[PDB]
C-alpha cells in the first residue's frame, strides 16, 4: 500500500534546546506541566523514581527480541488485536521503516490475554518497567489536575485507573537505515501524527529521531535521553480541557548508523467514558468545542483513519 | 497466499436430515435442543420476517458489490468494520469472496458503524436487521426453553444485555468462471466453528453451504432463501458444558452464480463470564471449561487461523 | 497466475500415436503419414543407449535437487540459463523449471556456460549427441518418405553451420496442493513450436498432451525408452502446408515429478524458409531470423503463423 | 532487486566544467579524440553536421509515443527482443525511473523486422536522426584511427557499417519524480555500467541527468547541451586498443522536475567478429591482455550479468 515516505533528513540547526523540563517530585512541577502542555503539548520529565536498572533491562529484552531472524519474530505476529508487526502502521496503508510490538495492559501490567511476548523473562522486564511508567504517568496526570486548579486530585488520572482502561503499550524498533546514509533524505520511521488518548509517555535509548511539531508548523528535533521521559498531551486531553493543551503532532525520522528503541505507555479511559470538557474547567456558560463522544467512538474513529489525518476535526463543533 | 480448493460438490454430498423448526409452533423449544445436541445446526421457518425486507435487504447488497472495486474499496478495509476482500481475519486465511463486517447497536445499525454510507442501503439493512434479531432472541428462548431453565430469558438476555457484542456480516461469494467446468471449486469461506453464541444465517437460492457432521463427513445444506440457518457457537457449547456442540461449516463457492449471504452473530457483552449455566450444572458435575471472558475468547479468536479449533486452549486437562 | 485444467481423464489416452521403428524398412512411409495425420509421432529402435539417457536425467535430477538459491545463479533462463514458472517474455506461466541451452553443432556450445559441472555437461553432451543423430535420421526418412532425391534436403538445415538449435530440461515437480481434486495445473501451455523438428524424452511420468485435427485434446502416454517428435511451424511451411505443426501441451501430475528432455532443431538464422521446390506457396517470404523474433512477441497459445499467412 | 536505488541529488559543486570538446570538423580532433579516450572515455562533440531540425522532430515524435496512455504503450512491449519497457533494465531485476524503446537496426536505418514504433511518422523521423548519428559514429571512429596512427582510415569505422554489424538505437524517457521535490535524494534514472560496444553516442533534451565516474571514481555531472553529442568509449573498443581507451562508467540520476529525453546510438560490429587488439597497435611481441570471444559471446555474457558487473573481468588474463 505504497512505500515509506522519504523526508528531507534532519538538520543540526533542527535541534530544539527548549523542550521543558519537569521534575516531577519538587515544587512548581504542577505548574510547568500546564505551561508545557499550553504552548507544546509535550515535555521532558526527570528524577521520576523509575530505576536506571528496569529500563536497561527492559531495552535489553527488546532489542534481544528484535535481534531474532525475520520468521522467528513472524510467529508473534501479526500486531492486532496484539503482537508483533513490521512496517506496516494501523489498518489503512501507512508504513514506516519500523518493527514493533503492540501490547494490551490491565491496571499495572501485560495482560494475560496479551499473550505476546511469551518469553518469561521478556514479559517479567516488561512488567517491571510497566509499573514504573504507569506510576509516572498518573502523576504526571495529577500534576495536571494540580497546576489547572482541579480540587478533585484524581480528576485525570482516575480515568487510566478506572477498572477497564483502554491503556496501550507499545515497543518500537527504528533499525538503521544503511541504504541512505549521507544522501540528503531519510526514511520516515513512524509518520506524523498525534496520539488520540489522553497522555502518552515515552521513553527511547540515546538514537535520535524523535520530532514535535511546533506551534508555528516547524518541525525540531527532540534531543534523546535515555534515562528521562517524554509526556505527549493526546486528543482526548485535548478535549478535556477544551482546547486548552493541544495534541502534540509527532513524527520519528529514522537513523542511517544507529538503532532506535522505544517504549510508549499509553493512557486511556475505559471504553463506555463520555469523553467532554471537565464540568470544573468550563467558566460560565463555556460553549464545549467538541461534539459529544466516548473513547471507544474515538479509537475506532481512528482506526478507520490514516495517520497523518486530524482526527479531532470531525468531532469538532461547526 | 492463495484460496484453497476443493473438491467440487456433487448431488451424491446434499443432506436432507437438516432439523426444521417451525418457530410459531410451541415444539420448538423440542426440536431446537435436539438439533443443537445432534448436529449444532437447524433451518427455522414461519419465522415472521416479510420476504420483501429479505428482498430488498439482498437488492441494495447486490447493487453495491456491483461497484467499482475502487468504490468498494473506499468502504475498506474491514476493521473495525467496512468492506473487506478475499481477506479473512488478520493472519493470512483467504476466501473467494468479498464482504461487509458492520457493527449493532441493539437492533439496528450502529451509529458509529459509517459503513454502507448510503442511506438507502442503510436502511433496508437496518429493516432486516431488526428482524433477525427478533428471529435470534425467539430462537434462544426456545433453546432455554426446551433445556427446562425457569428464567425466558437464560440466554436471550445475553445479546439484548447494553453493549452487547453482535456483528452483522454480508457475505458475497461471486461467480468463479475460470473454474467452470474443472471438476474442483474454491474456496469461498474456510472451514471453522462460530466463536460467539449463535449465528442466524439468511441467503438467496445459491448452494455453498455445508456442515460437517458429527463423523466428520461433510454435506451440502439446501438453500432456502426464505428460512434462517441457525448455527451454535463455541460460547453456547460452553454454557451448555458440551451439550450442545458448535458446528463446523464453510462456503465452497460455485463458479457459475453469486452467493449472497446475511448472518447475525449474537454475542454478549465484553466482560460476560462465558461459563456452563448453573441451571445445566448437575450434581457434583464438573464443568469441562476453564473461565473466560468473551473478550478473552474473541482476542484469542481473532489470534487464530479461521480452522483452528479455538475451544482446545480453554478446555480443562 | 498459472492457468489450472481439467484434471486428464483415463477416458483420453491415446493408443493411436504412430510408431516409427528406425530400423525398419518403411519407416519413410509411416514417418510421412504421421506427419500428415497427427504431426506427431513415437520413434522407437533410435540407437540412443538406456545409459545415455539414464545419466542425463540423474544429473539433471541433481540440478534441479539444489536449493532455489543456487539454483537462481544459474538464471534467469534468457539468452541462456535456468528459469522457474516464467515461460517466454509475455507473461506466459507453468507448473515447471527448466534449463534452455544453445548447441553448436551436436554439443552444448562452449558460450553457453550453463550447467557449470563438468558431469552434468558430460552428460547432457552425450545424449545431446545421441537425440541429433536421432533427429538427423527423422528428417532423411521424411525425405525419404517425400519422393526428394536430395536425402538431406531436410536434414542440412540443422547440420549447417550457424544451425539455431536449442536443447531444453523441463521439470515438473509435484504440485501438493491438488492432488485428488480433478483440477491439475498447466505444466506448459498449449502451442505450437516454430523450428523444423522438435525431439522429446522423459521419464514414465504423464503429461505430455496432443490435439488431434478437431481438436480434442488427448493423453500421449510417457514411454521412457522412445522418442516423440513434433512437427514444428517452419516444416509445415517447408511443405507448404501438408505436416501440420502439432499443437501440444503438459498438464503437471500433481504427485509424480516428470523430467522431459528437448532438443529443437532449427535452421540458421539467415535461411529464408519457404515451400521446399521439389514439393510444389501459402505463406510469405521470411527468414528464420524474423519467425524466431516475431515468436518471442508472441504468447505461448499464439498461432505465430498466421501473421505469415497470405 | 525490485526497488529503485536513490541516490544524493547532484550538486553544483558535482558539475564537471571539463568535459573535453572534439571539434569534428577540425585537423586536431583526430588528436583531441585519442586525449579524452585514453583519460576520459568520454567526450562531447560539436559541429557534428546534424541539424537542429532532425532532433527537435525526432524527440517530439518521441515525446507524442510516450504521452500515449501506458495500455497502448505496453502494446509495443515488452522491449526484447526489440520494443517498449519501463522501469527494468535487462534481464536480472535492474530498475530505473524511466521508459524506453530499444530498437534494432539494419544499414542506416531502422530494420523492418523490428516492427516498433508502428507510426511511419515516427519511424520517419528516427529514420533521419539514425542516418546523422550514425555517420557523426563513423566519422568518431575514423578520427580514433588516425589519432592512434592507424594508416588504413576505417579501421575502426568498418567494423559497424559492415553487413550484419549489431547496432541498437535506444529511445529513454526519464519523467520526473514529483514525490521527491527538494529532498536532497534523487531517483536512479538508469544505474552505472559501461556499455558493451565499441562506441555509443548519445544526445538528450536540456533537462540535466547525465553523469560520468572520474578514473579516480569521482561521480561528476555533465552539462546537458541538446545541440551537441556524447560519445562513450565502449568495452569492445578498450579491448581492440588493448587497455589504452577505458570505457566510461556511467548513469543517469533523474530529475525530479523536470523530463529528460534521450537518444542513443550503441555502434557494435557483427555477431561473428573476433573482438581482440587491433594488430597495428601491439608493438612487437606485446601480449594481448584478453581473452579471445566473440560480439555474439561478450553479448550474450552481458545480457547474463547484472547493470553494474564489470563484464570486462571475466575475459580478462
Ligand atoms: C492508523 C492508526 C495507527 C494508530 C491508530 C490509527 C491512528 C492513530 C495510531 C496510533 C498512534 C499512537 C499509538 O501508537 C496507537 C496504538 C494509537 O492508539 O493511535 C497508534 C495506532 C496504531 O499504530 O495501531
Ligand atoms: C477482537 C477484536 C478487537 C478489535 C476487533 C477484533 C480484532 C481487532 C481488534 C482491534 C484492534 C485495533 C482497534 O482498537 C480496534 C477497534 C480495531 O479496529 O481492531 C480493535 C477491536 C476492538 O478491540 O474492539
Ligand atoms: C480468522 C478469524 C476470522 C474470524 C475471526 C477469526 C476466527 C473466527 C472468525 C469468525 C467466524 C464467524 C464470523 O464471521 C466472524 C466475524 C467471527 O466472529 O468469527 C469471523 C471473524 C472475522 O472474519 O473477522
Ligand atoms: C512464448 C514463447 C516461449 C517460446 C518463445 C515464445 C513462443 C514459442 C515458445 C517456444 C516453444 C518451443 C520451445 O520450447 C521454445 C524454446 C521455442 O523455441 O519456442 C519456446 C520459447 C521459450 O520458451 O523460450
Ligand atoms: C544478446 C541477445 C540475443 C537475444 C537478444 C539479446 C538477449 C536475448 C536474446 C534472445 C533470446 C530469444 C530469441 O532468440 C531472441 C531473438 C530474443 O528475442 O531474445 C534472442 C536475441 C538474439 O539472439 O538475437
Ligand atoms: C543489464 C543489462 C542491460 C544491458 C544488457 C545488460 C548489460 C548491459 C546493458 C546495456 C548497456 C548499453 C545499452 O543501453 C544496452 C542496450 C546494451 O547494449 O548493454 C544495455 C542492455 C539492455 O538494456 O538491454
Ligand atoms: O517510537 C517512538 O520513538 C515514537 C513513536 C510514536 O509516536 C507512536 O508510536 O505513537
Ligand atoms: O456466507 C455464508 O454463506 C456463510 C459464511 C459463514 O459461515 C461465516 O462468515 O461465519
Ligand atoms: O515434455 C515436456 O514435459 C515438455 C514439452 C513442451 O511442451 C515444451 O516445453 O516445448
Ligand atoms: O539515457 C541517457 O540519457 C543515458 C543512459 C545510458 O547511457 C544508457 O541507457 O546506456
Amino acid at each position: 500500500v505504497d512505500h515509506i515516505p522519504l523526508l528531507r533528513s534532519p538538520d543540526p540547526g533542527d535541534v530544539f534546546s527548549g523542550v521543558p523540563v519537569v521534575d516531577l517530585g519538587s515544587p512548581g512541577a504542577a505548574r510547568a506541566v500546564v505551561d508545557a502542555c499550553e504552548r507544546y503539548g509535550f515535555f521532558k520529565v526527570v528524577n521520576h523514581g523509575v530505576a536506571t536498572d528496569t529500563m536497561d533491562k527492559a531495552e535489553s529484552e527488546a532489542v534481544r527480541f528484535f535481534s531474532q531472524t525475520q520468521p522467528d519474530k513472524d510467529r508473534s505476529g501479526p500486531a492486532y488485536p496484539f503482537g508483533y508487526g513490521s512496517k506496516r502502521i494501523g489498518f489503512n496503508g501507512d508504513m514506516g521503516w519500523l518493527e514493533y510490538l503492540l501490547l494490551a495492559l490491565d491496571d499495572a501490567s501485560l495482560a494475560d490475554a496479551c499473550t505476546v511476548p511469551s518469553c518469561a523473562v521478556f514479559r517479567a522486564a516488561l512488567n517491571e518497567y510497566i509499573s514504573g511508567v504507569r506510576k509516572v504517568a498518573v502523576r504526571v496526570m495529577e500534576a495536571m489536575s494540580e497546576g489547572l486548579g482541579i480540587a478533585q486530585a484524581d480528576a485525570l488520572s482516575a480515568l487510566v485507573t478506572a477498572e477497564g482502561s483502554d491503556q496501550v503499550f507499545r515497543v518500537n524498533h527504528y533499525p538503521p537505515c544503511r541504504a541512505l546514509q549521507g544522501l540528503g533524505c531519510s526514511v520516515t520511521g513512524f509518520g506524523e501524527h498525534t496520539d488520540p488518548q489522553l497522555v502518552s509517555v515515552l521513553r527511547s535509548n540515546g538514537t535520535s529521531g524523535l520530532q514535535i511539531a511546533l506551534r508555528d508548523g516547524q518541525w525540531v528535533s527532540v534531543p534523546s535521553d535515555r534515562d528521562s521521559f517524554f509526556v505527549n498531551v493526546g486528543d482526548s486531553l485535548q478535549v478535556l480541557t477544551n482546547g486548552r493543551f493541544k495534541s502534540v503532532k509527532h513524527r520519528v525520522v529514522a537513523n542511517s548508523l544507529k538503532s532506535r528503541v522505544s517504549f510508549i505507555y499509553f493512557g486511556g479511559p475505559p471504553l463506555a467514558q463520555r469523553i467532554a470538557p471537565l464540568p470544573q474547567l468550563l467558566g460560565e456558560g463555556e460553549q464545549s468545542l467538541y461534539k459529544e463522544f466516548t473513547w471507544d467512538e474515538y479509537k475506532k474513529a481512528a482506526y478507520k483513519s490514516r495517520l497523518g489525518d486530524n482526527r479531532l476535526a470531525q468531532f469538532e463543533k461547526k
